[PDB]
């Protein structure tokens, strides 16, 4: 039994999905591409509808035991984050958006610390240190000598409530024995659900076909980054199933290795030498603690 679709279908499709993401957001159309919550419900909904037609292929005995309320605030939570993120291209470049949202585990790990009570031996004390560090040397100056950018206030929002839907998830799972496709099926529609509602009255959408209208080739684009969005969704499912979960940690790892690679060279974005091996620190560190001591 060859398995190498486990390795190329969650690499290739994630990678058109971050070189489409960075084409569409920062590109020199002037009018910038200020709108961010159109292309997040397209996102939702596409792979709401590919999950639904994936799970139609699947297992049917399984019953949701979850309540409908978790799913509920965890879709909250969830679209909060990827909505904060996304806003932020606005302000910071990209290479430094794809490093900092994939610093995930610190927030999930001080949220547990000081509300779950757990423990973890000096692993989220020694990882943590390479980490920062990493974090701390590549965005930062030395000394600050050659108010921060509004652009890492929205990260930090969205590191913050990305941990609060980690520990959601954890907690539905754990004391609730949820599953993982009908999961992420109830999230999405909760999520797109709410988007919509919003939508209608922010009185954006109404405006936005005009934009639209000014820009006839920003359709296809979006398109193609809300179906490679879904079916990466769906590989990465059908994976995690397969050698259990910790592969994902690796494959998404190297999938933001090669991502920030490719930014660098395609688009021309500078960088500094001393910068430059900040993200491998960081990069190291992480998913160090899968390969050694979980947490
Ligand atoms: N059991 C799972 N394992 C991995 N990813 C999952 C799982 N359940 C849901 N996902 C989603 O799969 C995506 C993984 O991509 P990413 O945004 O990089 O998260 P990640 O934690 O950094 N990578 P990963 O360790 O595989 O979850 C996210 O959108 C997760 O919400």
């Amino acid at each position: 039994l060859r398995l190498p679709l486990c390795f190329l279908g969650v690499f290739v499709c994630y990678f058109y999905y971050g070189i489409l993401q960075e084409k569409i957001t920062r590109g020199k159309y002037q009018e910038t591409f200020t709108f961010a919550l159109t292309l997040v419900f397209i996102q939702c909904v596409i792979n709401a509808v590919f999950a639904k037609i994936l799970i139609q292929f699947f297992d049917t005995a399984r019953v949701d035991h979850t309540r409908s309320w978790l799913y509920a605030a965890c879709s909250i939570s969830y679209l909060g984050a990827m909505v904060s993120s996304n806003s932020a291209l606005q302000f910071v470049n990209y290479p430094t958006q794809v490093l900092g949202k994939s610093c995930k585990p610190i927030p999930v790990m001080l949220l547990g610390v000081t509300l779950l009570k757990k423990k973890y031996p000096l692993a989220k004390y020694l990882c943590v240190l390479l980490i920062v560090a990493g974090v701390a040397l590549f965005m930062y100056k030395p000394k600050k000598v050659v108010t921060v950018g509004y652009g890492e206030l929205l990260l930090l929002l969205s590191l913050t409530l990305d941990g609060l839907t980690g520990v959601s998830q954890d907690h539905m799972r754990a004391h609730y024995q949820t599953g993982s496709n009908h999961m992420m099926l109830n999230i999405n529609l909760w999520s797109t659900l709410l988007l919509g509602m919003g939508i209608l009255f922010t009185g954006e959408l109404w405006e936005f076909l005009s934009f639209a209208e000014r820009y006839p080739a920003i359709i296809y684009n979006i398109l193609l980054f809300g179906l490679t969005s879904a079916l990466g969704q769906s590989f990465i499912f059908m994976t995690v199933v397969y050698f259990g979960p910790l592969t994902c940690s690796i494959i998404t790892t190297t999938r933001k290795f090669f991502t920030i690679l490719a930014s660098v060279i395609l688009f021309a974005n500078p960088i500094s030498p001393m910068q430059w091996v900040g993200t491998v620190l960081v990069f190291l560190g992480l998913g160090l603690d899968a390969k050694f001591g979980k947490g």
